[PDB]
């Protein structure tokens, strides 16, 4: 039965740019990292306690996930059709997504060697043990893992994955967006290019349910968004939280 309609002139238009996007807002040398504040690991094998009274991880990653958020702001920007949206409802997007674009895009770093996100020699390799040296706990830090293995197990073309993040990005059920069907039609025409590149492009066994399998990532990645909000507003009441943080990480996740 399944019909496989072949990719139209402007779908392949619209997986070129994206992947022209991606190429340019994400290094994969992560040769700018040397610029960030540099990481610190306090020894702590066990501690909640010491973990917040140094947050020791803190201003390095904080500076990642900042210049990650610029990242996605350039690639969110050459999007077909995002100009498109108003300048409000461009904005309302971007910090709704900004750390689930995030999640996504780091899925490129990480690795099922050791479970890391690997990014250089060891100064720029990222675990679990980091993650809560910034001041989160394993009800998010384990979640997320989860999820990094799952979406790397799913073989994700490059097309496929800029595709999602697009998706991801222009989602018309966002709190506080004003047009909801220009969304709608922007995400639709980006789904249905994927859907059409999946059953064209992406060879058996690995393409069996892989839209389903890519929609229920976006799912997951809502209800990780969602924790790492709420632990998000606890790590910025310890005292002197901000000035390890960015002014742009502060305005999207406060
Ligand atoms: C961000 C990328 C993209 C480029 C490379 O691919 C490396 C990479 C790794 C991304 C990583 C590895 C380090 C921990 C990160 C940044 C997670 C962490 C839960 C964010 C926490 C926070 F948001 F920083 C804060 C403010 C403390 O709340 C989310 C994504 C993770």
């Amino acid at each position: 039965d399944s019909l496989r309609p072949k990719l139209s002139e402007e779908q392949q238009r619209i997986i070129a740019i994206l992947l022209d996007a991606h190429h340019k807002t994400y290094d994969p040398t992560y040769s700018d990292f040397c610029q960030f504040r540099p990481p610190v690991r306090v020894n702590d094998g066990g501690s909640v306690t010491l973990e917040l009274s140094q947050l020791s991880m803190l201003p390095h990653l904080a500076d990642l996930v900042s210049y990650s958020i610029q990242k996605v702001i350039g690639f969110a920007k050459m999007i077909p059709g995002f100009r498109d949206l108003t300048s409000e409802d461009q904005i309302v997007l971007l910090k709704s997504s900004a750390i689930e674009v995030i999640m996504l895009r780091s899925n490129e770093s990480f690795t099922m060697d050791d479970m890391s996100w690997t990014c250089g020699n060891q100064d720029y390799k990222y675990r679990v043990s980091d993650v809560t040296k910034a001041g989160h706990s394993l009800e998010l830090i384990e979640p997320l893992i989860k999820f990094q293995v799952g979406l790397k197990k799913l073989n994700l073309h490059e097309e496929e994955h800029v595709l999602l993040m697009a998706i991801c990005i222009v989602s018309p059920d966002r709190p506080g967006v004003q047009d909801a069907a220009l969304i709608e039609a922007i995400q639709d025409r980006l789904s249905n290019t994927l859907q059409t590149y999946i059953r064209c492009r992406h060879p058996p066994p690995g393409s069996h349910l892989l839209y389903a399998k890519m929609i229920q990532k976006l799912a997951d990645l809502r209800s990780l968004n969602e924790e790492h909000s709420k632990q998000y507003r606890c790590l910025s009441f310890q005292p002197e939280c901000s000035m390890k943080l960015t002014p742009l990480v502060l305005e999207v996740f406060g």
